[PDB]
């Protein structure tokens, strides 16, 4: 939202292509690929005596 | 592609917002929600004395 309001002519970094982000600025092609994954602690597979 | 090359001023239909399509044209707000699902045959688990 600063790039739209002319404060920074280009934001370089971890900026991730979302749909309303592509409306207001105009990205390049992606230079790395990312997706949301879920990390969670590893645990046992067995339940109760039930 | 026939809106970028200005043969049509507006494509009204079932056009789905993808992150190239938001890049080359402008969309409205999403008036209906959609997502890719996987349809498949149901489980027909039999039950008989056979
Ligand atoms: C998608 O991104 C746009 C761009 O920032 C968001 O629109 C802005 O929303 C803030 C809310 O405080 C306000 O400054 C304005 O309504 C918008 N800024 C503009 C037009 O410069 C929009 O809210 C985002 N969508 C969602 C669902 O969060
Ligand atoms: C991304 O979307 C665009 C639009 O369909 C495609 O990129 C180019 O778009 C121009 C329109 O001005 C066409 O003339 C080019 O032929 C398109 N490039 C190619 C290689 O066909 C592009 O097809 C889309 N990206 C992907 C991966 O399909």
């Amino acid at each position: 939202n600063e790039v739209v309001a002319d404060n920074f002519d280009v934001a370089v970094g971890d900026i991730t292509i979302v749909t309303n982000r592509t409306r207001y600025v105009d990205f390049t092609q992606p230079f790395i690929e990312s997706g949301l994954v879920v990390v969670a602690p590893v645990k046992e597979a067995k339940s109760s005596p039930w």
